[PDB]
């Protein structure tokens, strides 16, 4: 399951 975060994590941020 990293995956799934690290390739999200950087668009985080739009909030």
């Amino acid at each position: 399951f990293a995956a799934a975060v690290g390739l999200a994590a950087p668009q985080x941020p739009a909030f």
